[PDB]
């Protein structure tokens, strides 16, 4: 049946508004970044040193207006950039994180130095803070400070990074009507990595993984009007298409932008065959959607793999 009503009423259910649009999301983010600044004071004043400061930047799908509400029970992801007026060459990356992670250590319940950022955990929400030396005092380039607490020489590192060249390719990609149908189809692929994949472990697609992906292969589908049935249908099968043999079945992904790494890389190999399983899963129920006579039993079809947000009209 056609199905474009139920999925546009699916959009408006799952869509989180932007940075730029959503005045809770840059409070929270304010509140996180004021407590850093503060923090910062105290932990290098009780040091008799001078504080490092740092200018944020807007990162991730709030950033990127391809943002959605948790499911009941998850939490959204405050994903910001913080600048550090600071030479990569003249510290340890891991030194680096851990101010931030002492900055904080009186907000909420306190923060974790992850591989890639400094993570604070709120009541419903996360605040990742991907934490940089500046450019300038470091020779060009905008490195990301990487590497976990007691990590080996080899598991640390400032990490060339392109995050608002990322961010700039996924906005620049289409415009207008086009550009709202690739948005609304990575929102979809969203709610569906939430509903189908445990928070647990690298198990799930990373959302950054289901956007590069759209960046290479989403196409636009539209007739008497946008098909976002038929769009996400092409673009699921060209993801299958891309998973080759190597031990298993693996779909690697390049980052556009530097690094250039696979964003699907964590996953393990039984993660790379449930993943493409689902994925196949996924693409049979988009084309039972079409060939379905009754609107019901099209709609049912898709809430098995979007949830319960995704509308399934009576008879």
């Amino acid at each position: 049946a056609p199905v474009q009503k139920q999925f546009r009423e699916f959009h408006d259910r799952i869509k989180l508004a932007q940075y730029d649009e959503n005045q809770t999301l840059r409070d929270e983010r304010d509140a996180v970044l004021t407590a850093v600044r503060e923090g910062l004071k105290k932990v290098f004043a009780d040091r008799g040193e001078a504080a490092p400061t740092f200018t944020p930047f807007n990162q991730g799908s709030y950033a990127m207006n391809t943002g959605v509400k948790p499911l009941e029970g998850g939490e959204y992801d405050i994903d910001v950039g913080i600048i550090l007026n600071i030479a990569k060459d003249d510290h340890d990356p891991v030194e680096v994180k851990k101010w931030i992670r002492d900055a904080l250590k009186d907000y909420g319940n306190g923060a974790e130095i992850r591989r890639s950022c400094v993570t604070v955990f709120k009541p419903g929400y996360h605040v990742d803070l991907a934490v940089y030396a500046d450019p300038e005092l470091s020779g060009g380039t905008l490195c990301i400070a990487k590497g976990k607490e007691n990590s080996g020489d080899e598991h640390r590192l400032w990490q060339i990074s392109d995050p608002q060249g990322f961010q700039d390719r996924i906005a620049s990609k289409l415009s207008g009507d086009d550009a709202a149908q690739f948005r609304r189809c990575i929102r979809y692929l969203k709610r569906w990595r939430d509903f189908r994949f445990s928070s647990d472990g690298n198990a799930a697609p990373l959302g950054i993984g289901l956007t590069a992906a759209a960046y290479w292969w989403f196409q636009v589908s539209k007739g008497s009007g946008y098909d976002d049935r038929d769009a996400l249908e092409q673009f699921v099968q060209t993801m299958l298409d891309n998973f080759h043999d190597g031990s298993g079945p693996r779909l690697t992904v390049e980052l556009p932008v530097q690094p250039y790494n696979d964003v699907f890389e964590k996953m393990t190999g039984m993660q790379m065959e449930s993943f493409k399983s689902k994925l196949q899963a996924l693409l049979n129920a988009l084309k039972t959607a079409k060939s379905r006579l009754e609107l019901h039993d099209a709609c049912k079809a898709l809430a098995d793999h979007f949830g319960s947000e995704f509308p399934v009209p009576e008879k």
